């Protein structure tokens, strides 16, 4: 079973755009 990305592959955008709130400032 190799099938990871599933998962940390949309959490990536969750954090991405976490960052994307005020983290750019």
């Amino acid at each position: 079973k190799n099938t990871a990305g599933e998962m940390a592959g949309a959490f990536v955008a969750v954090f991405l755009l976490a960052m994307f709130y005020e983290g750019l400032k």
